């Protein structure tokens, strides 16, 4: 759960109060990716909105819905040897919490909903591009008029529609009278708790960057209806939100090693270290997007962000002593200190200074043969390369590792601009 509140804790109180959810199903990306761009780009400015941008992180890993079944089927009747059973009493805590008011849900669809038959596409059972509730009405809630506040947002989606065929409407399922699927789902729990609770569908068959467009249409509508401001730094169209998924500026963090490009990095990386002892679960990470994780799979481990693949690690297990804190290094005629973890950029060239116990080896360049090297002390070009053993695909960017023992002591990055 991560809060997105006013820089200044008097407002908190000011405006409504919230809960947002996506990710329930890990092959939904239409709405973590929007959970995900909303925690970056946007702020608010009264109020409070609580996300937790994906539900079951297990399952997005795998690029599986459910993994251990359904996860919205799970509110009511549970055995207590359930695997996700310590996971929805987490969730259910977090709605019937005091300070909450309203709870939104994302979800990505097949088809396109009608109220009417139209064709197989396109009919009542159906779930594409439609906004959705349990009841017309709940008595007791802060908001307890569900049908008014669908209403004026689905207003709202159509003046920006892209192509005629995207058109919203409105879907109410009657849950507390017959259908027993939706009395085992997420928001039914919800309005027994007295909150008044919404979910937006998107329709599977658009692109990424129109089913994203949709879902922040749909969160910008019912903000303005609760009256919890807001500001975003880019103007919304497809081409915007295109490149704000793809951007150039993103990255990610394992464990104490540095910070790598997300996009244009090579399709495998070899002999990368990591810790021994530990299961591939508990390895910290890091990054400027919120949907980032690792997974094993068979031997290899992969860096994944939302349901893209960013690239294969080829690993090996070590331990990670921690005593070595920064080295001291020339870079373009002017000598400095260095910390463990950094990235500098060279225009020219770069040479770095020798230690006691510690051994370097710069990745890409060599002298040699021997298969335990020691490369610090040497006046480094950008001709004196190898390519191929660059991080990124523009060749650009090599890695720098540090020993001592039978034991790894850190890495650094160089980039040549
Ligand atoms: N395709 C979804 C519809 C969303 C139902 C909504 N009431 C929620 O789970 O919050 C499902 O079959 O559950
Ligand atoms: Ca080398
Ligand atoms: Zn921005
Ligand atoms: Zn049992
Ligand atoms: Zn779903
Ligand atoms: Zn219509
Ligand atoms: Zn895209
Ligand atoms: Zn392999
Ligand atoms: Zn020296």
């Amino acid at each position: 759960m991560i809060e997105k509140a006013p820089t200044n804790v008097e407002d908190r109180d000011k405006a409504p109060h919230l809960l947002l959810l996506a990710g329930i199903q890990g092959d939904e990306p239409g709405g973590f990716n929007a959970t995900n761009l909303f925690l970056m780009h946007y702020s608010v400015l009264k109020g409070l909105v609580e996300v937790v941008p994906v539900l079951n992180k297990p399952s997005m890993l795998r690029n599986h819905r459910g993994l251990y079944g359904d996860m919205n089927r799970k509110f009511a009747a549970l055995d207590k040897n359930d695997p996700e059973y310590p996971t929805i009493q987490e969730i259910k805590s977090l709605i019937a919490k005091p300070s909450i008011d309203a709870v939104l849900h994302l979800h990505d669809g097949g088809g396109y909903y009608r109220p009417v038959y139209v064709d197989a596409m396109l009919n009542p059972k159906r779930w594409g591009n439609c906004f959705i509730i349990d009841q017309d009405e709940v008595k007791g809630a802060k908001f307890p008029n569900l049908l008014a506040f669908a209403n004026n947002t689905i207003e709202s989606i159509n003046a920006h529609l892209l192509h005629p065929i995207e058109e919203y409407h409105l879907k109410n399922t009657r849950t507390a009278q017959g259908d027993t699927e939706m009395q085992k789902a997420l928001t039914f729990y919800a309005i027994n708790q007295k909150k008044s609770a919404f979910a937006n569908e998107a329709s599977k068959e658009l692109p990424l960057a129109s089913r994203v467009f949709y879902h922040l249409q749909a969160i910008e509508g019912l903000l303005n209806q609760l009256n919890i401001p807001f500001k975003r730094d880019f103007d919304l169209n497809p081409n915007s939100v295109h490149a704000l998924i793809n951007d150039k500026n993103l990255w990610a963090k394992i464990s104490s090693l540095p910070k790598m490009p997300l996009f244009n990095l090579r399709p495998k990386l070899n002999h990368f270290p990591l810790p021994h002892n530990t299961k591939i679960p508990q390895i910290p990470i890091e990054s400027n997007a919120y949907i980032v994780g690792l997974v094993k799979n068979k031997q290899e481990v992969f860096l994944k962000y939302g349901n893209k693949l960013m690239t294969r690690l080829s690993p090996f297990y070590i331990e990670f002593d921690p005593s070595l804190e920064e080295v001291k290094m020339q870079i373009d005629n002017k000598d400095q200190m260095v910390k463990i973890g950094s990235v500098v950029e060279v225009k020219e060239s770069f040479y770095i200074h020798a230690m006691d116990n510690i051994r370097a080896n710069v990745i890409g360049f060599s002298v040699s043969n021997e298969n335990k090297p020691n490369e610090a002390g040497y006046t480094i070009k950008f001709k004196d390369f190898q390519k191929r053993f660059s991080l990124d695909k523009q060749e650009r960017i090599y890695r720098i590792e540090f020993y001592k023992n039978n034991a790894f002591s850190g890495m650094i990055l160089v980039k040549f601009v």
